[PDB]
């Protein structure tokens, strides 16, 4: 089931949260930490094994982890993210 939450990210505000894998290994990069005290917290969706397939529409399966990075970074102000619930 894929979940849709808008995340507002601040300049001075980091990711709040770490991600871990690598699309060129052949495998979707997820979410397993998360930094207590940010914007994740305050949305009350960022959880613990989320699999992430678009952000702000753009697609993340087709690009690398590191690509992922930079792409992510270039969301300023309101961010889209879209995950799906592993469990």
């Amino acid at each position: 089931p894929i979940r849709k939450v808008l995340l507002l990210k601040e300049d001075h505000e980091g990711l709040g949260i770490s991600i871990t894998g690598g699309k060129e290994h052949g495998v979707p990069i997820l979410i397993s930490e998360i930094h207590p005290g940010q914007p994740a917290d305050r949305c009350g969706g960022l959880h613990v094994g989320d699999a992430i397939l678009a952000v702000n529409g753009v697609n993340l399966r087709d690009t690398k982890h590191k690509e992922a990075v930079t792409i992510l970074s270039q969301q300023r102000g309101e961010i889209e993210f879209e995950v799906v619930y592993v469990a």
